[PDB]
């Protein structure tokens, strides 16, 4: 277990987020948005 949640600082050229709880760093907003 060892991720970034929503809510957290990631970065988008290496998006580190959770994927069980369906993350993403997007390179907008950059941050472990929820993908829709």
């Amino acid at each position: 277990g060892a991720c970034l949640g929503f809510g957290k600082s990631c970065n988008p050229s290496n998006d580190q987020c959770c994927k069980s709880s369906s993350l993403a760093c997007s390179t907008k907003h950059k941050w472990c948005k929820y993908e829709l």
